[PDB]
Order: C-alpha cells, then sequence, then structure tokens
C-alpha cells in the first residue's frame, strides 16, 4: 500500500469572487512562486497559505498529484475540506495550468470578502 487520495471531491469557485491579496509560502518555494505567479501577489500578503504536498496535509493548501486528476474536478477539487492544487514531480506544468488556475480561484476570499 501507498496511500491513494481517495477523499477527493469537485470544488469550484465561488461566482461574484474577490482575490484576496494572499500568497502561496512552501519549502518547495519553487513551486509556490509558480503558484504564486497565477494569483497576482503583491507585498505584502495579508495572509499566507502554506502549502503542503500530499499526504502531509499540515498546510492549508495539499498538493495532489495530477496522476489523480478526474475531468470531474475541472474547476477545482479539494481532499476532505484542505483546498488543493495539482502538480507533476512537485512542480507545475502545461498540463497543471488550466486546473491550477481553477484551483486558485476556489482560494479567494470572497467568503469572508
Amino acid at each position: 500500500f501507498t496511500e491513494q487520495p481517495i477523499d477527493l471531491v469537485p470544488n469550484q469557485p465561488y461566482p461574484n469572487a474577490s482575490f484576496d491579496n494572499f500568497k502561496f509560502v512552501c519549502d518547495n518555494i519553487k513551486f509556490a512562486d509558480d503558484l504564486n505567479q497565477l494569483t497576482g501577489y503583491k507585498k505584502p500578503a495579508s495572509r499566507e497559505l502554506k502549502v503542503t504536498f500530499f499526504p502531509d496535509l499540515n498546510g492549508d493548501v495539499v498538493a495532489i498529484d495530477y496522476k489523480h486528476y478526474t475531468p470531474s474536478f475541472k474547476k477545482g477539487a479539494k481532499l476532505l475540506h484542505k483546498p488543493i492544487v495539482w502538480h507533476v514531480n512537485n512542480a507545475t506544468n502545461k498540463a497543471t495550468y488550466k486546473p491550477n488556475t481553477w484551483c486558485i480561484r476556489c482560494l479567494w476570499s470572497t467568503k469572508p470578502v
């Protein structure tokens, strides 16, 4: 056994969405800056969303391997409530781009606006 991400469900950004000026932070700073490149984060960040790689879910965002992507996750996904982002070999490529743009808008704090 190697723990597969089993509790993946579709997620979707909310209509009337607002981009919170938040930043990604992660020990793989190359992965965080590639994700921050898709958000528009300007210094200083209002908050930091620590990104951890699955199965490590101690960060506010879990990074799932793109091998587990299904068309059901086209607008985003969440692994039991910690919003997710896709990665191939712990990095962003041209396959993860389009699904990750949706995953980033799922993080938009139009909730507490």
